[PDB]
């Protein structure tokens, strides 16, 4: 037993991380087959990024302007093109460590693992949830541009995030591997800011089920409530409305614990209304919303990857 | 910025994980050069482990009794020996993916990354602290025997933990890679239990410095206190005494923030005495003690590994 925020093993992604240098700018790139993917911001200069014209900036580039380093081996760039906010550098060498992979965009409320990287060298790995306002609460220092987020599903790496920048509140914004931002952000210097967030209700319920599975039961009660009566309490406390689809997603956990979804909603209602009165749940004094139903089933049942 | 519980990238360890099978028992092993290290409990049977005699159990074994599987390749065992609670299976093939490594024992209060594994297949990676009572608050399901804990330091993997078992309170116990238990536990079925824990005071102070670096300042104050006057408050709340050596360890963080160690002790004193009054620190409503000064400097400055 035990419940921990757990990232996927990062080896398959570590073997794809490279360093991309253009001019005086260095960031991380992702080397899969004979293409290196990185943020197009690598072609920007000190003045450029306020209203940079990336089309103009790219046409002024040559393949030799791009220095791509995979460990202590330099990769030769033979083509360059841009897809939205990502740059694609075609190289003369296919990555022999290319895992089976997909480019998938995730939904708000979903989780992924981040491999923090600097100068193409991986630094640490941690789990993030995509917030409802399309930011993530990460840990990124200067040089982390291009670090990727991913999930692993059997042996296939589904890449879903490439890091770009930090917003004024300290949260982080980036794109999918097609170069399309998550959220209303741009790869320009503006006073852009996150905008209002909400709590991911179904994940909180999933986490309460995780807690029951792990022996934390003090918050349970005999009461129930209706899905409509819960959702009226959810709005006062800035929780997302609950759907029958989310009730359906919680079915397996509800059956394994024998606690009806609607009963756990009653417990969440009292927790929101009364607080926790000095007690903790899975070592937390706060209701945690960064674990999906899948994450809970994964860790409270235990599948491994190859 | 941002502060996250962050594990080391796990690739170098993933490439060492194998499956060891003896009889009807299967667990994880660690393949380095031509040796596979695993818990000696793999040679135990249903009846054996109450007062098993491992010396007797091992002499009754042959090399062919040990099935070692590295992915979809079977390794041939050519020698076996026991070192304390670990089994060493010499195999005819040196692991071509062997990283530079060390076997190091850690201290209570120190952190490491755990690569959770099942049937030789890595599942997830997360950070753990060695508690003062020599347990860890992990996430392990059946089949996780032999999963290893480690730190990485430049390119060298320092292995410090091999997982054995779960105690009645849901916490976890294991050994170092020499097979010596952390704490007063044995690899026998007994009613052994964890015994009293305490909070790692220097880590809490490190985390408060992390919070200040990341813009959380509401808990700061003008007051100071003496090291002796702090330690008297620390005992009431079951915190470890503070040492000048811990003050010395906190020197760099104190200088970077300009907050004297003794002033942050004053802040911790008020937090313990008053609680947090509905506010949070680095997203937590509890004082967190599972980050070392090194962990904070790592993430609030940003070194990468190769
Ligand atoms: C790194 N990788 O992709 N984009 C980046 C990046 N670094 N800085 C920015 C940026 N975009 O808009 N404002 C900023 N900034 O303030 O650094 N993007
Ligand atoms: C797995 N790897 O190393 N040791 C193990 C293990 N599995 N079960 C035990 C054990 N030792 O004492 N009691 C138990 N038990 O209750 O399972 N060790």
């Amino acid at each position: 037993s035990g419940f921990r925020k757990m990232a996927f093993p990062s080896g398959k992604v570590e073997g794809c991380m490279v360093q991309v240098t253009c001019g005086t700018t260095t960031l991380n790139g992702l080397w899969l087959d004979d293409v290196v993917y990185c943020p197009r911001h690598v072609i920007c200069t000190s003045e450029d990024m306020l209203n940079p014209n990336y089309e103009d900036l790219l046409i002024r580039k040559s393949n030799h302007n791009f220095l791509v380093q995979a460990g202590n081996v330099q990769l030769r760039v033979i083509g360059h093109s841009m897809q939205n906010c990502v740059l694609k550098l075609k190289v003369d060498t296919a990555n022999p460590k290319t895992p089976k992979y997909k480019f998938v965009r995730i939904q708000p409320g979903q989780t992924f693992s981040v491999l923090a990287c600097y100068n193409g060298s991986p630094s640490g790995v941690y789990q993030c949830a995509m917030r409802p306002n399309f930011t993530i609460k990460g840990s990124f220092l200067n040089g982390s541009c291009g670090s990727v987020g991913f999930n692993i599903d059997y042996d296939c790496v589904s890449f879903c995030y490439m890091h770009h920048m930090e917003l004024p509140t300290g949260v982080h914004a980036g794109t999918d591997l097609e170069g399309n931002f998550y959220g209303p952000f741009v790869d320009r210097q503006t006073a852009q800011a996150a905008g209002t967030d909400t709590t991911i209700t179904v994940n909180v319920l999933a986490w309460l089920y995780a807690a029951v599975i792990n022996g934390d039961r003090w918050f349970l009660n005999r009461f129930t409530t209706t899905l409509n009566d819960f959702n009226l309490v959810a709005m006062k406390y800035n929780y997302e409305p609950l759907t029958q689809d989310h009730v359906d997603i919680l079915g397996p956990l509800s059956a394994q614990t024998g606690i009806a979804v609607l009963d756990m909603c009653a417990s969440l209602k009292e927790l929101l209304q009364n607080g926790m009165n000095g007690r903790t749940i899975l070592g937390s004094a706060l209701l945690e919303d960064e674990f999906t139903p899948f994450d809970v089933v994964r860790q409270c049942s235990g599948v491994t990857f190859q």
